[PDB]
């Protein structure tokens, strides 16, 4: 089972996010989304319109989302990848290079048309 | 196959919507969503942030939604129900009584809170 993962806040979803998620899920057989908690969301210098729970509920309702886990901080990726047996790590193009350090643990992929 | 249908604009799509949709789909085996076209939105003194296509794509991505069709006007429901062999018609509480005329063609249900 090729397991894919992606991180993000996913606050006011606009079809743009759905496209990213679908493409991500498309690269495996199972997609995990590490949803930024409201505390970390704050750390990221944001104050989401929708709270974690609500954002989680919406993501879970999306056909392409198989599991939503909480992203509580910057240094949990490496651990997540191992803990959840992640095969592919996907992020938007605007993160290109930012997570290459995971390349030795899994397939790192930066999408294209991800404004 | 118990086919359910519901109408609406579903613009800035979030969980409140999801709640209604899931509940709706829950009453049958297949859920149809008649998405208000952008033209029909103006007719309802409403202007969406997301255009019909984008709203449609988002709905389609929701596990509870099996089909999205365009709602072009106020008087297509009776027709839709027949044309799509709709068994149950669902709408939010705020529409209670407003579509009872369909009761003779299908099960009309107004969700609570």
């Amino acid at each position: 089972m090729k397991r894919v993962i992606t991180y993000g806040t996913y606050d006011l979803l606009h079809y743009g996010h759905i496209e990213l998620l679908r493409r991500a899920r498309e690269m495996g057989d199972y997609l995990i989304v590490a949803l930024s908690t409201d505390e970390f969301n704050q750390i990221k210098h944001k104050k989401s319109y929708y709270d974690y729970e609500q954002r989680k509920m919406m993501l879970e309702s999306i056909r392409y989302v198989d599991l939503v886990i909480p992203e509580k901080g910057w240094g949990q990726k490496e651990d997540d990848v191992e803990k959840f047996d992640v095969d592919v790590f996907v992020m938007g193009h605007d993160w290109e290079g930012e997570f290459d350090f995971l390349k030795d643990k899994c397939e790192v992929i930066y999408l294209k048309r991800t404004e």
